């Protein structure tokens, strides 16, 4: 028999790009029913907007539907490369970008379960049962995937994946009914009841397969190198600029510039831009709204960051967001300064909570100035960097189908921005109906049956080439940011456990994310 | 149907080589989990190095990982030939060496087990379940196999084999934490967490197969003949050598040599070499170290032996090592002088605990000499033999990937030495996930399932040809070293059991190993 | 480590327990007795190499 | 140059940067002016402390 | 000076060479030879690695 | 040029000084062959300003 | 060489903006080493020497 079926994962580099590809069994649920169960909590707050806790923020009511279809995600720059890997990439290529990729459902299980004579449970292989499978492609069935999931690709090999379940958020009617002062979300004309089942998709008995793929349209790449030189630090290190401004109005000289100095002057040729708040840690986080209780957070413009140390102090300019808080084997809802983003060059280029003088607004000799860390609107002639990457990482997300959309190149979270990405890949099990109970009793139920597929994604990134430098100095290195004696991506015994910060270490992420631009050139 | 599937074992000789090949069902485990379970006992001693028992030797702490992957071994010159066979070979060919070989997984079982209604257990054939299978080839995933296993090839037909489970010994961090004076092994940068699952391998539903093979690079062969003549015994049996040394310094004659005698003289043309300890039996065994408690044994340089009778007395020069202690149906951890190596010609060529005069070190007429059985460094112009073979036998082992490596031709244990040998052949079962319990209860468990494969190895050895001799005298014979009335490789009834040394005899190895060089030529 | 390839979790061939004539043959401790673990070779060529004294 | 061996090492494996003494990075220039705050050094480019180790990477023999 | 070998990792600094018994009472009289460890047939090992700075090649006699 | 990296608050106790870091760069011209040039000799090179919007050179009478 | 860079068409000062422009054109003199002083005295100095080139740029504007 020719058909060689197999585990599918690894990745191979090549001077100009690389192929990433992984695998993880996965297990389609069973859900006895399925009805998309509609949705409309009718304001998760005190119905309206009073005041008492941390869920009573009620960002306007909301709609939803929970479809029997469990779809799947892998949207993590993660899983693909695998540190030994990732790393490699980081040291050798000055850039990455997704070419295209593919997904492949393999060894299908679709085995039903009929519990024992009361004694227990009996699970057998079942043909005739089939794992429905449908790929969006066309793009009907509202997106999702790109919005922070904390429920996707099992970061690691041999770790089943029981992929999310499709549910969306239509829009429309908002009734202030229930009490008299209580807002509830309802279904309107302009509402949408997307019904998966209506648009043939393929089935899939046991052993079968199916696949699909797409090409990430073009797209700027995330540079993977530093900037051993400051934007505001190119200039004639030892020479006098054009002509600076010395004092006031009418009768004010024009002090050219100090040879070897007066760096405050040094007319910069551009000027970093787009800063909106970005003030260190001093609910509700630099968020736009409508009624100061209809808000919605946001890790903010990728123009700015949200972490790093100016000097010993690892700021976190509010807003921010951490990728899983460094916990030692326990997922506790509350854990302070634990494994957030990392350390930008953005800083090096005027990017943390920094002042925006803008001086004179009609003062006495330029006295009344102002301090705007919250401001720094976009000025024509910008420049800057973005929240780099991390082995773990938002990888790419749907932009909305809205007119004009300035610099939508990247995901707030860090991934890639692009209307039309790796179309969702739903795959519910097919309700093999049938009587249940006794010989005389009936029961139009859903014969128990689930399926264990072994999905395999495969991506390709057009790695740019590492720039050239006259750097005599060996330039940085690799190893993922950690905390001495506590090396990430490995196993420490829970026995001769940590001598200090006690930890059983069953493999653990690093403290501060796997920084991207760990290398550097001199712009 | 053409496909003729079948039992695969036997071996056929041919003037210049032979094909060995065997089979043994085997049974892939089940291990409910799998996590490589990390490792670091933190010194198996009193944490440090005090004194109390026989495990408190703590050879420096150590690291490890126990991968869900059970690999497999057959590394025994044994199983291949089969005495009737082996024998044959021994009498007809003056040499053996591994050409190449092959492995073949056959009738795959991969049948899951679901226990009865409480009444018991139910095991059924299960497709959809698959015995993962991966062959190293490339050589990532640290070796092993060659290091004494006492857990490999079921020496005999109809004897299931439940092959070892992969676990390795990385290196790195050593913390003296726990108490204050307690050494523990930890994971370092220079440490390695080899994760099998990350590098596609092939699956394998029922009935399927898979195979692979390799060619033992070139390699000197283990001669299979004696030496009916002593190194130091070639010379003109009846004639006078050049000129010997009679007395002292300045005024000392030059007694040529006694016709027909003075054999002490007879200037030898070389001089056996490399002896390091090899003193008869007089923990801690001729082992190098660092802190007289960070040791590590070793059956020592193959230059020397470790058994034989100078005359009636079967020495064992400490160090040594026995291949399974002759027990009569019971494996007791403690059993004295029982079935060890065998009887070398090495002896015949100056090889057991023997003196190394080296005479004068500036004495009065060559009085102060010295006796070095422990010494006999390598001198330019050596010569010698190695620990021959045994039907049972270390067959070949990975040399380490370390620079320079003098005479790495053979395994300390006796097999063959060669960086890059029969790449490991891992084969864990694939975790067919799935709910367990009742209809209402869940349970993301590992549906029980194991697999019974019928592995078949096949080796080929370039048998050299038996040298030529003018020996009128029939020259030795065959039959495996035993103890009168107690013939190995056969069955004696436990009923009319042994009249003397009482033994049920359910087939038993011979006393002293199946000597190799049982035949002989006259170098 | 050279001396660290071996079956991390398994019993070697047969070690040497005590003295001469009447001396048993303690096989080897599963999971341990690393002092034994008959190495397959043995680093070599050392001539002095003693720390600054 | 031979080729770098292959490993199943999930763990990123070492790195590069030449053995030095914190704050005192070799193969570069530090000013003799705002000279060393501790071990005083004008730093007109200087080798590293302990030689540029070779086998800084690793496989698993 | 030089740097940090794996040689160590493979038994290479001032380390003991038991060689035990030389005809003692139950393996009592041993010995400690850091100075010794003659070449025995079946060696293995590593060498003083490299350094960006480094003896590069020299005439054998 | 102006590399970047280390910033030590040393000297007095409250005194900031710029220093060389990992992420620093010691560009050494001499290491990357270039051409010499005895007397009378010549040398040249050139490049093409990629595309680029032009600076209009006219007003806006409106 | 920084990610996103809105309307980088022109130099703050007025010129043209463009990653990758008329690559720098360095040209140091070559240190013709050699003893200096007297016949008996040494001196591993830089024999004095300078050079007068006549550079010629040439541009083209669409």
């Amino acid at each position: 028999n020719p058909v060689k079926s197999m585990w599918s994962e690894g990745a191979t580099f090549s001077a100009n790009s690389v192929t990433c590809t992984f695998s993880r069994q996965f297990l389609i649920p069973y859900d006895p029913e399925h009805h998309y169960k509609v949705f409309s909590p009718a304001a998760s707050s005190c119905h309206n907007a009073s005041g008492k806790e941390a869920k009573v923020c009620t960002i306007t009511p909301i709609m939803g539907y929970s479809t029997p279809w469990r779809y799947l995600d892998f949207n993590a720059l993660n899983l693909f490369f695998s540190p030994l890997e990732f790393q490699h990439l980081i040291e050798n290529y000055g850039s990455i970008a997704p070419d295209a990729l593919t997904v492949t459902i393999s060894e299908i299980a679709v085995k039903d379960v009929t519990d024992k004579t009361g004694g227990g449970v009996q699970v057998t292989d079942s043909a005739t049962g089939r794992l429905c499978m449908l790929v969006d492609h066309e793009y009907k069935y509202p997106y999702v995937l790109g919005q922070g999931q904390d429920t996707l690709a099992p970061e690691l090999p041999i770790w089943v994946y029981f992929p999310p379940q499709y549910a969306y958020l239509t829009v429309g009617d908002v009734n202030t009914q229930g009490i008299s002062g209580d807002s509830k979300k309802l279904a309107s004309e302009e509402s949408a009841f997307y019904v998966l089942e209506h648009s043939s998709f393929q089935l899939l008995g046991t052993g079968g397969t199916a696949t699909m793929s797409y090409k990430f349209p073009p797209v700027p790449p995330e540079n993977l190198e530093g900037c051993s030189q400051h934007f505001y630090e190119m200039y004639n290190p030892l020479y006098g600029s054009r002509l600076g401004v010395p004092d006031t109005l009418g009768g004010d000289p024009k002090f050219r510039s100090l040879t070897h100095e007066d760096h405050a002057i040094q007319p910069q040729n551009f000027m970093p831009g787009p800063l909106v708040n970005s003030v260190s840690t001093k609910t509700g986080l630099s968020t736009g709204t409508s009624q100061n209780t209809r808000i919605s957070l946001r890790p903010g413009p990728v123009s700015q960051p949200y972490h790093h140390w100016d000097t010993d102090k690892y700021v976190t300019g509010i807003n921010a967001i951490s990728h899983g808080q460094t916990t030692y084997g326990n997922a506790e809802d509350k854990e302070y300064q634990q494994g957030v983003g990392r350390f930008p060059n953005e800083k090096e280029q005027l990017k943390q909570l920094q002042g925006l003088n803008m001086h004179t607004y009609f003062p006495n000799k330029g006295t009344q100035q102002y301090t705007d860390q919250i401001e720094r609107p976009l000025m024509v002639g910008s420049v800057w960097n973005r929240r780099a990457l991390h082995y773990e990482s938002q990888l790419w997300s749907k932009i909305p189908n809205l007119d004009d959309s300035f610099k939508t190149q990247f995901a707030a979270l860090g991934g890639w921005g692009l209307h039309q990405p790796p179309p969702q890949i739903f795959l519910k099990i097919l309700p093999q109906s049938g009587p249940i109970g006794g010989i005389k009793s009936m029961g139009i139920t859903t014969l128990v049956q689930y399926a264990v597929g072994i999905m395999t994604v495969t991506m390709t990134f057009k790695l740019g080439p590492r720039k050239a430098t006259g750097r005599w100095n060996p330039q940085p290195g690799v190893y993922p940011p950690h905390a001495a004696g506590h090396l990430p991506y490995v196993l420490y015994d829970p026995t001769a456990t940590d001598a200090k910060q006690h930890h059983r270490h069953g493999y653990e992420k690093p403290e501060e994310l796997w920084t991207a631009k760990s290398r550097v050139h001199p712009l």
